[PDB]
């Protein structure tokens, strides 16, 4: 009756935070979509099973992790009962009743959970005060690394590193740098998938001043792979744009090594141009984080 | 600079939480409105000075306590630098960037702060591990009692009681029940005030799916005097409705002993009747067991509006 769920097109933070929190809250973990390769890698590595799929909150109690935007959560959230939101994004969700809300401007939701655990404050968000086994500690570690892109992303903070170090200990990972590289590789395999799989792997929806806007992403070590599919990708996006009523779609081809992204712009390029473009896209040096470096200047332009 | 501020038409929770958190965060305490009789009583009691009054957030770093609603905060909140929100109400504010946000559905903001304090985790929200002196412990205590209406309100949780007992110990308050009776008599004096004062003393404004709704409230031990002003109060609420463009206004005459509220309904009566599965006879209705605005009135009403 009570579930912990991350956002649609869940990433590692959403799956790991849901699983670990469900453990401390003594309820059910779940996912609002399929898990990507990087997550499949981690769950398999630490021996944790994939959470059950959930698509409707109707008649259920829900704890949301890693997001606060209706567009990224249940469509029928109102028909269920929101219990809590543990996140690290800007406040985007409004509620009708008091809920347990805990957000911090850090690198991942796992970082937030972990800090509460080591600080002996898990009970502050309903946690039962149980031990954090190495398998779960491995999930949280992977979430931090996944979310911060091995501490290279500008959303990375001191708390993120400090927590990674501690979790790495309980998890038994001696070389975070190397384990992290393994994670960055699993993240990269997305490039070998079909264009449709690539776009729907990590796409997020936003509502900037009434205009539906989507921002997808791909994070690879070597962009060569995705670039050969770029044309087909950009094509499927133009279709998605018109067929699903988007006013704009930004697709980030993030090069992990150059720490910058090629931003494919679909739809209202004017707004994009006003927010930050020769033809297909443009490269944005140093841009890696959607939430930190792309959503803000974009929302600022739609309601300004 | 950095300020910790409560909401417009401040109650004791808003004042105490602003002062105490400011003390822990080492910044300036402040208020968005005038202090009510109950708070004046509580402040004088623990020898604590009244927080400075401010009105504009422009150029200020803000930390909001006890509220998450634009229409209850600075008119220019946006022009300020929102640092954090420590509350116990529903989420009503969206932010432009990640922020420290900590809200628990307990009886008061004071409860949240105290729980962080005793767990030695005040640093989780920026605290500086300072010691809670008896005077400030007394304010938190007063805030809890005030917000829960002496643990009578359904927002009251075990945490609220647990925290109250520990705070009473520090503040040197041997009998919480007796002190609470005083606080309850303090809320009641509002009933003695003129209609206009009773209306503005604890009026909250909201945005429900684009609609401007107002929910005021008065809590008394003997409602008879407020009832003798009910008529005049209603007229004023009718004027407030059309002049300030409210889609709906509800004023709760809360009977502390019967633990219920007589709701005065102005404007969109239909939406109200829908919200509470009850048709209104006249311009008001008594809601049995209803004492909490945030837990019993806002939820069904905002759900009706956007639903
Ligand atoms: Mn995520
Ligand atoms: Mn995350
Ligand atoms: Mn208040
Ligand atoms: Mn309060």
């Amino acid at each position: 009756m009570r579930y912990v769920v991350g956002h649609k097109n869940p990433d590692t933070d959403s799956i790991a935070s849901a699983i670990v929190l469900a453990y401390f809250l003594d309820c059910y973990p779940a996912r609002l979509g399929d898990i990507n390769p990087e997550t499949e890698f981690v769950l398999r590595k630490f021996g944790v099973m994939e959470p059950e799929l959930i698509e409707s909150a109707k008649g259920k109690e829900i704890i949301l992790v890693d997001h606060s935007e209706k567009s990224q959560s249940f469509d029928d959230l109102e028909e269920g009962k929101l219990i809590a939101i543990i996140d690290h994004h800007k406040v985007g969700l409004t509620t009708t009743e008091p809920i347990l809300y805990y957000a911090k401007p850090v690198g991942s939701t796992a970082t937030v959970i972990a800090e509460l655990y080591f600080k002996d404050a898990i009970d502050l968000i309903g946690g039962k005060k149980k031990e954090l086994k190495p398998d779960l500690a491995g999930l949280l570690l992977s979430a931090i690394i996944s979310d911060t892109v091995l501490f290279k992303s500008p959303t990375t903070t001191d708390l993120d590193k400090e927590m990674a170090k501690k979790l790495a200990e309980i998890a038994g990972i001696s070389n975070i740098e190397e384990f992290g590289m393994e994670i960055l590789k699993a993240k990269s395999v997305v490039g070998k998938l079909k264009p449709e799989e690539i776009i729907n792997m990590d796409f997020k929806n936003f509502d900037f001043n009434g205009k539906k806007v989507g921002i997808g992403q791909v994070e690879v070590i070597d962009v060569s792979e995705v670039e050969s599919k770029k044309e087909d990708i950009y094509k499927l996006l133009e279709e998605k744009l018109k067929n699903e009523g988007y006013d704009l779609i930004v697709f980030l081809i993030t090069d992990i090594m150059k720490e910058g992204s090629e931003a494919l712009v679909v739809g209202n390029k004017e707004m994009f141009e006003k927010a930050f473009v020769e033809g297909n896209s443009v490269f944005l040096e140093g841009v890696m984080s959607r939430k930190k470096q792309v959503v803000p200047p974009l929302e600022r332009a739609y309601n300004g």
